């Protein structure tokens, strides 16, 4: 089953944007489809995304990747991005292809969006797509309120007021991270850990203890907000935020394979 290229329109009027997607059909329609949900500033050609697709291909199961608005091959401005808009895109991509069974594979911000997506699907009457499992890699639920807000100083707070965004130096590039006022305000609209989260499926979290961006304690906090059954947390002592060494990729591929078989 070959990779196919698609464009999906999301939103209305001046909010409309075209989302680029790469899709591989399952060898038989009854088999699940793995859907990649990436990190803030990622793109769908990244190492972990390509590995998810390769594993899916080898087992004859489906694979969906797409670029968030403002990222990679998709339309829309980065500074117009919010958790609400990026979630809306994820749901639109799923509703375009309508796989019978989905396994959500969410990395960092993509883990937050995965948790919101299951809530949106469970709220619907007509759901052609059942989520059969979720694999979360250094997930970052509620990062705006829980990881950013407590560290903000008066520099950042005034920047947010005067300019509509603040900047922080990025370990991973010469272009610094920017975080908009709109993202911070809307992150509270999408807060998932202020109460208990109902998934209805197995969840496996993979988290490094040498992660300087999402502290491993954040993964322990997420487990306290998940159901009392069918949740596994794998803590890797020397793992960093990217979790993309060969040994890390082996653990992630094995976690996804256990959701299929
Ligand atoms: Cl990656």
């Amino acid at each position: 089953r070959p990779i196919e290229t698609h464009a999906i329109t999301v939103g209305q009027g001046s909010d409309a944007r075209s989302i680029a997607a790469l899709v591989r059909a399952p060898a038989q329609d009854e088999r699940p489809t793995c859907i990649w949900l990436g990190g803030y500033r990622s793109d769908m050609t990244g190492t972990k995304a390509l590995e998810m697709d390769d594993l899916a291909a080898s087992l004859g199961v489906g694979a969906i990747r797409f670029d968030y608005s403002g990222h990679g091959a998709s339309g829309g401005a980065f500074r117009d991005g919010t958790i609400s808009r990026w979630l809306e895109e994820a749901l639109a991509v799923l509703d375009h292809f309508k796989p019978e069974k989905a396994i959500l594979v969410g990395s960092s911000m993509g883990g937050w969006i995965a948790l919101r997506l299951i809530q949106e699907l469970k709220a619907r009457h007509d759901n052609p797509t059942q989520v059969s499992g979720m694999v979360l890699i250094a997930p970052a639920p509620d990062f705006t309120s829980d990881l950013i807000e407590p560290l903000l100083g008066d520099r950042e707070r005034a920047e947010l007021a005067e300019n509509g965004y603040f900047e922080e130096v990025s370990e991973y590039s010469p272009e610094p991270n920017i975080f908009t006022r709109a993202l911070m305000e809307d992150g509270r609209a999408n807060r998932v850990m202020a109460g208990m989260i109902d998934t209805g499926c197995p969840v496996h979290i993979l988290q490094g203890m040498a992660d300087p961006d999402v502290p491993y304690q954040h993964a322990l906090k997420l487990v306290e907000h998940l159901p009392a059954d069918d949740v596994v947390l794998t803590l890797v002592r020397d793992g960093d935020h990217r979790l993309s060494r060969p040994q890390d990729i082996d653990r992630m591929r094995n976690a996804i394979r256990a959701m299929i078989e």
